[PDB]
């Protein structure tokens, strides 16, 4: 039991980011008052970071306390599923606490949970079963407290929830198709195939509904396979954009050949809650871009049109991670009652070579300026209001201020590079948002880029630096920033699980990736120092 002075020193340690490396001096203090810290749920993660698991007595002593401790939070168990831990009892404990989460929260961490399998017992996975095997053909070729591992648990929940089933499927499918993994880590590629085999197996074993989930996934797999075959053809067609589009619509029209315009209701892999009847052949076109991506309009169950960007010949995993993080950041912000009107549009890689994107009706800021002159002109044209600020609907102005603040902070934390008016989009409802996340975590095609993604034209849109709207922008920025800092351990743990994913800007320096995010939070500052720090970044970016 420690004195009043020691307790403060322990508290400094317990409050540390999950990433920060514990000094020997710190390691010994935690090791000493380990029976004291038992009632501190947040200290358990700092305790298991002291232990040298290579030492049986130290490992054994550590596990006794793990049973005695105040049960860990769901957000903190993600720490135990990283590469830092190899102890089966620890990894089993993470899963045991992770089971406390509901499916909504699980989906939030699913991309990372799939990556965490890379640190699981590959043999234990293989035992669960009852180049040679093609992963894409597993589901399409059906054959006539601390007990569960990560693999068992995910599969278990995936069989009860169709939304999880879908993302579990496509996440694991993309891991299986990873060439770098096949080449450099064959035993990992072999694990993912076995995860996919265990999944197909568990679904086949299920009730009427679970057996249909498997056919649905096969239908989805088959549909994607045909859309790829159509894409390869369109990308190959000799001619101009008009020639390739006519080929695109011709093949989409040919339902007997291609089977893409009229299909039995199947969930959209991108967003499974949306079921689709097929693709409208006549509204399909390629974007001007040299990668030849297509704009395809899906026919939904209840009469809607769901536009997608389907890319073939590009890896969508970086963009996929960023949009799932923006979606998480938006969810925590909303949780803290701060809806900043963000566009966390869906992105799903259906392979390392292709994937889907949720298309949002929007206009690039560049176009807005080159057609209407200003953001305020655009807004007066589509949302005029006499009583409103600068002749614009207050709702639209409120949406504009909120989304600008939200994206300023989010793109600041994620170190989003290559920012230009062509990859900043506006909606007639006042929604501002970012697209194309090719450069993140401090990368940029140009050297020494600004830490904040602001400009003259963005502020002009609010009514300039002297407006009431400009004050509210600053207020929203530093409010959003304080909130996101409150979930720094959750964000940092999720990024901790992304180090061994083949995401270009993470692959570049895995060992230094999480510190890049950690440093943006400026956890060294108090919330008041943080609020002033955020104002300095905003002011400097605007004045420059
Ligand atoms: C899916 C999202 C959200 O909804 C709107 C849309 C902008 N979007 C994105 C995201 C994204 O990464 N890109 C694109 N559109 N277009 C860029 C543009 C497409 C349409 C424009 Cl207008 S500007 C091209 C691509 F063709 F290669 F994909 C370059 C990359």
């Amino acid at each position: 039991k420690p004195n009043a002075a020691t307790r403060d020193q322990l508290n400094i340690i317990v409050s540390y980011p999950p990433t920060k490396q514990l000094t020997y001096e710190e390691q010994d203090l935690v090791w000493k008052f380990r029976y004291y810290l038992t009632n501190q749920e947040k200290a358990l993660t700092k305790f298991l970071k002291c232990v040298n698991w290579d030492l049986p007595q130290e490992a054994k002593q550590a596990l006794e306390l793990l049973g005695k401790w105040k049960p860990m939070d769901v957000e903190d168990s993600l720490e135990l599923l990283s590469s830092h831990y190899t102890n089966p009892t620890v990894r089993r404990y993470a899963v045991a606490r992770l089971r406390q989460a509901d499916d909504e929260d699980l989906l939030m961490y699913l991309l990372q949970l799939v990556q965490a399998l890379k640190y699981e017992n590959f043999d234990d996975i293989k035992n669960g079963l009852e180049a040679e095997i093609d992963s894409s053909q597993i589901i399409t070729s059906p054959l006539p407290n601390l007990e569960q591992d990560l693999c068992t648990f995910l599969i278990s929940r995936a069989c009860k929830n169709s939304t999880l089933a879908n993302y579990l499927y496509w996440y694991v499918i993309v891991e299986c198709e990873d060439q770098d993994t096949q080449q450099r880590d064959p035993k990992t590629h072999e694990m993912y195939l076995n995860v996919m085999r265990r999944f197909s197996q568990a679904l086949l074993k299920g009730d009427k509904s679970v057996r249909v989930m498997r056919s649905l996934l096969a239908a989805q797999q088959t549909f994607v396979d045909r859309l790829v075959h159509l894409m390869k053809a369109v990308q190959r067609e000799s001619g101009n954009r008009k020639k390739k589009n006519e080929r695109l619509q011709a093949l989409l029209g040919d339902n007997e050949k291609m089977n893409l315009s009229d299909v039995e209701l199947i969930p959209l892999p991108l967003e499974p809650q949306v079921k689709i009847r097929g693709i409208i052949p006549e509204t399909a076109t390629l974007f001007k871009s040299a990668l030849m991506p297509a704009q395809l309009f899906f026919k939904t169950e209840d009469g809607g049109k769901y536009p997608v960007i389907f890319k073939h010949g590009d890896d969508l995993r970086q963009d996929q991670l960023i949009l799932q993080i923006i979606s998480l950041m938006d969810k925590l912000l909303r949780k803290e009652n701060l809806d900043l009107k963000l566009t966390p549009y869906k992105v799903l890689a259906t392979s390392t070579k292709h994937g889907f994107m949720q298309f949002i009706q929007s206009v690039p800021v560049a176009e807005v300026l080159d057609t209407e002159g200003s953001i305020q002109n655009f807004f007066r044209k589509y949302a005029p209001s006499e009583n409103g600020p600068n002749g614009i609907s207050a709702e639209v102005m409120d949406t504009y201020v909120k989304s600008c603040a939200g994206y300023c902070v989010i793109t600041y934390i994620l170190g989003v590079g290559d920012r230009h008016l062509d990859n900043l989009l506006l909606t007639k409802t006042g929604k501002l948002f970012h697209i194309d996340f090719g450069y993140i975590l401090g990368r940029d095609p140009k050297p020494l880029p600004p830490p904040m993604k602001l400009n003259k034209e963005m502020v002009e849109g609010m009514g300039g630096t002297q407006s009431e709207q400009y004050q509210e922008f600053r207020k929203q920025c530093y409010t959003a920033f304080l909130h996101l800092r409150r979930y720094s351990n959750l964000i940092l743990n999720l990024f901790s699980l992304m180090v061994d994913a083949n995401i270009p800007d993470i692959a570049l320096e895995p060992d230094k990736t999480v510190k890049k995010v950690q440093d943006k939070f400026r956890l060294d500052l108090s919330d008041e120092e943080a609020v002033h720090y955020m104002q300095s970044l905003i002011d400097e970016s605007v004045h420059a």
